[PDB]
Order: C-alpha cells, then structure tokens, then sequence
C-alpha cells in the first residue's frame, strides 16, 4: 500500500491505489484516466501534456 497518499499527478488527487502511467520523458506518474487513456488501449510509450507542449 506504499505512496497511497502521493500526489504526483496534474489533477492534484493521490495516487490512492488507481492505475498510473508514467511519462516517457519527464519521469511524473499521472493518473491513467487523466492521461485520457483506455485500459483496454494502454500505449507502450506516453507523453505527458505538459512534455507534449515543451518549450
Ligand atoms: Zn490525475
Ligand atoms: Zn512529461
């Protein structure tokens, strides 16, 4: 049950035992669902938003 309580997230909620997805570039773990993805469609490698729109 380690990190339960983490916020790493953009949305400022905890990690609370949902699915995560990390960022193929800046390291963050973000929510799955606020990463907009779909269990059933899980991409091998993710970008996040704020990494997406760099500089
Ligand atoms: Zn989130
Ligand atoms: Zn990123």
């Amino acid at each position: 049950l380690y990190f339960q309580g983490l916020v790493t997230c953009f949305c400022m909620k905890p990690f609370a035992g949902r699915p995560m997805i990390e960022c193929n570039e800046c390291h963050t773990w973000i929510h799955l669902s606020c990463a907009k993805i779909r269990k059933s469609n899980v991409p091998e490698v993710f970008v996040c938003q704020k990494c997406r729109d760099s500089k």
